[PDB]
């Protein structure tokens, strides 16, 4: 329990909603996406602005409090609910405006992708970004950001121009290429570490409609499949984008009954460009194997954004072990054929994605962000409802990726796990993590923001 | 040009942005969808907050100013840009908070559909609301809104709960069922003529994932087509939404290219249930004519929000006009197929929609909304580029409006272009005209809210 006279200027300073244990929006209000993180924080503030954020970060650090910091709430690690602390929640604040002239967009801290997609696809423009709508802009761009244009323009934090983000010391910087470039190198990779973003401009791009197609192979042709996948994409141009999704083929009038909640090989893929030529280039990777159930569309882009995933049911409950590769191995690719033939929960995938393209031609060092030069992702993404099983999905996860570990380098930060917080140092690399420690040292010294693959200072 | 002390009592009170004609952004802010409005402020508000919007209110009311509501910036009729005005812009007020328990959403009378239905899916919810998803909540909404889930759940104001709502005196009011029912009723069909809704409550529906179909029949094929699709629709179930949009092909891969460009049917249908139900339901009504283009999908709700219109161009000039039909004749059946064959733009359609449904079981005076006994809307939405060509367009729609003038009657108000202030009347009729009057006689008496499809007070 806290100073009255410290509680009594921060809500004479507060102008957004205060919410207490006491007060009936306090369960849900302290839910997040990771259902199997339950905590109580002492305080949810629903910041409404910039001075609204300054007001509660200086509040907790004068009051000792433990800082949460939350924007769409889709931590897998569960950072952005705390026990006992102060929650600065910035779901309120998802304001975008859009200049089409300039093709910029400027949006705040706590927007959720679907609506700055929504905002920026009413002038045909697009930048990138992840892709599940409701995920949070603000957690997905400070550690690093990719999705359906990243091969093409890059991720979403080289589209990044500024950011306008409140310290631990409350007060307001603007960190860019032209101020405060530390920080600005920073915040583009290193999340929440450096203070609360409650503002991000972007270059944006032309993006009209886009060839997609999705279809399902059986695991009978899972070599054949992840080969072709592999050796192509090594060559691919960069306007192609092919994932893999391994799962329970989802009980859906296109895909025959006799496949239903069988191990599948989801395979999604797009053609950022001429939707002609789109359908020649996509025509010619869908038949690796057999396509079952194949949807083929050109979708306006913010249709292809909302499109992910199949079933559309969210999970209640979740966990990822996820990692780096620089190739695909066969023995790596015959271990996850086998662990996804294990795969138990129909919302459960095991993910492989491959970035590479404009990203991987950014230099090293240009960002804080690591492994631009490993063009592999795996993702064991377990997920379920019932609580009584979360060992049996857990497990899987744990038991898949220690098989594979041995291929893995690295690990992008957005993919951790409640239990990861000693990863940090192999995620980042010891040049990055210890430029790292400095800019917090100089922003963040009493590390007031922890929760978040947290850089110790010094 | 204002008194001094007046714009500084406001400029203190209001926390948003001020635009002024002599500032970069002017030219850019005060730019709405229509590009055939071009009109100049005195003063462009950006509000962020209820305050806002009341010392904005409030500043218009003291310094005689014309009101501009701004929304999402969608009117057809051009009514969210004056000339030596205010524009009240809510753009920036765009926050949403839902409740998966009760299944309710609050959101700011500034949203975009899109960042609404990205909200409520998150959590698989959805209400009703129009099919292109950077259309303003706020007009949509306040003339009535209908869409995909409309002949399932209803218009938009039919799963309205209650608003928030600042009146011109400045005030600020709560509407609902039990609290200032008069205002409640009026705002549900009445559109911005009674203040500044800052806040709309809904009810919400669970909605998972959808069947959809989308395809493209030639005009030879025509009579076959619309023939069956006014038969069908008159017994269909609700879980069916079925649209005609005739319009040039557009040059996309899944169509032969000698029909691009050349008048077709373009057909979209959902199913709101069970997929393998939908499927079934789908596949009957495609094939009165030759399907060309056919895509079929199983979509998040989202994802369907986001999809239309395929080929996903903005166009930045437009001119509608748009009735109701209780029938759908032969004779007007032909009517519409030669008007069709003479479309010019690329942008421009002649939409064929049908409601009815749970639309039109709501009592006639249970809401402002008139004409939910009529099932069919036609809209004549001529849409193009160069202004050089803004003769032949408009009179493309109002020739075919004239030719189909026997078979129209009321006129939804959020369809009407900016020479049909006369027709306010014939939309709601005289009873429901009469008591609109009287509620804004009560709420509006000096009509400070006029830019509209406007009601004036007694
Ligand atoms: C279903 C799903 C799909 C995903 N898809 C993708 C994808 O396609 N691509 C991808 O790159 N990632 C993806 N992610 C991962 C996503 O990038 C991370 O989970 C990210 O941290 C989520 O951001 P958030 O604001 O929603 O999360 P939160 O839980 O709100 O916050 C995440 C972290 O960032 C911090 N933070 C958030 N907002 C701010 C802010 N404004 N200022 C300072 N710190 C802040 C929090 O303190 C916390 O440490 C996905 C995640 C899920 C669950
Ligand atoms: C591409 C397109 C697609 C459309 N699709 C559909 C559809 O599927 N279904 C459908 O029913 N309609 C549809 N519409 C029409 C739409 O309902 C109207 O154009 C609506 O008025 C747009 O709302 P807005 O806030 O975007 O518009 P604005 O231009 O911002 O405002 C329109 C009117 O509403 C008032 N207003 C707006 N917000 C508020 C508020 N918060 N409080 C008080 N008054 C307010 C303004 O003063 C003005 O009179 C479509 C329009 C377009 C251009």
């Amino acid at each position: 329990q806290l100073d009255p006279a410290t509680l009594a200027a921060f809500s004479a300073a507060f102008r957004g909603e205060l919410i207490w244990p006491s007060d009936a929006d306090y369960d849900e209000a302290r839910r997040i996406w990771n259902g199997t993180i339950d905590r109580r924080p002492a305080l949810i503030a629903r910041c409404t602005s910039t001075p609204d954020v300054v007001a509660a970060v200086s509040f907790a650090r004068k009051s000792g409090l433990l800082v949460a910091v939350r924007g769409g709430g889709h931590s897998m690690a569960g950072h952005s609910v705390c026990d006992g602390g102060i929650v600065i929640d910035l779901s309120l604040m998802n304001s975008i405006k859009v200049s089409r002239r300039l093709r910029r967009a400027r949006a705040q801290g706590g927007c959720l992708l679907g609506a700055f997609d929504t905002a920026t696809q009413a002038h045909m423009l697009a930048t990138p970004a992840g892709v599940v709508s409701h995920t949070g802009l603000g957690g997905l761009v400070l550690g690093g950001g990719f999705g359906w244009l990243s091969r093409k323009y890059g991720l979403s934090i080289d589209n990044l121009t500024s950011v306008e983000i409140v310290t631990a010391d409350g007060g307001v910087l603007t960190a860019s290429d032209t101020e405060n470039p530390d920080l600005f190198w920073a915040v583009r990779g290193g999340g929440g570490n450096f203070g609360v973003v409650t503002a991000f401009e972007f270059d944006l791009h032309r993006v009209g409609p886009v060839r997609f197609a999705s279809t399902y192979y059986s695991l009978d042709e899972g070599p054949q499949v992840i080969r072709a996948w592999r050796d192509h994409m090594a060559t691919a141009p960069d306007e192609l984008t092919w994932a893999l999704y391994l799962r329970l083929a989802p009980p859906l009038p296109e895909l025959p009954a006799d496949m239903h909640g069988k191990p599948v090989i989801c395979a999604m893929s797009c053609w950022i460009g001429d939707p002609h030529e789109g359908e020649r280039q996509l025509e010619s990777i869908l038949h690796a194997g057999k396509p079952h159930g194949l949807t083929k569309a050109t979708l306006p882009y913010r249709a292809l954004q909302a499109y992910s995933f199949p079933g559309a049911v969210v999970p209640d409950r979740i966990y990822t072990k996820s990692g780096y590769l620089n190739e695909l191995s066969d023995e790596a690719t015959d271990t996850v054929l086998e662990h996804a033939a294990d795969i138990a929960s129909p919302f459960t995938q095991l993910e492989l994605l491959y970035l590479g393209g404009a990203v991987a031609r950014v230099p090293d060092d240009a960002t804080a962000y690591p492994n631009r030069q490993s063009p592999f992702v795996t993702n064991l993404a377990a997920a379920w409802m019932d609580p009584t099983e979360d060992a049996r999905h857990t497990a899987w996860a744990r038991e898949g990726y220690r098989a594979l570990a041995g291929h893995l380098s690295g690990g992008y930060v957005n993919f951790m796990n409640p239990g990861e917080a000693d990863r940090t140092r192999e995620a980042y690399g010891a040049a990055k993590f210890e430029r790292l420690q400095g800019v917090k040292a100089k922003y963040d010294p009493t590390n007031l923001f922890r929760l978040n693959q947290n850089i110790p200072p010094s």
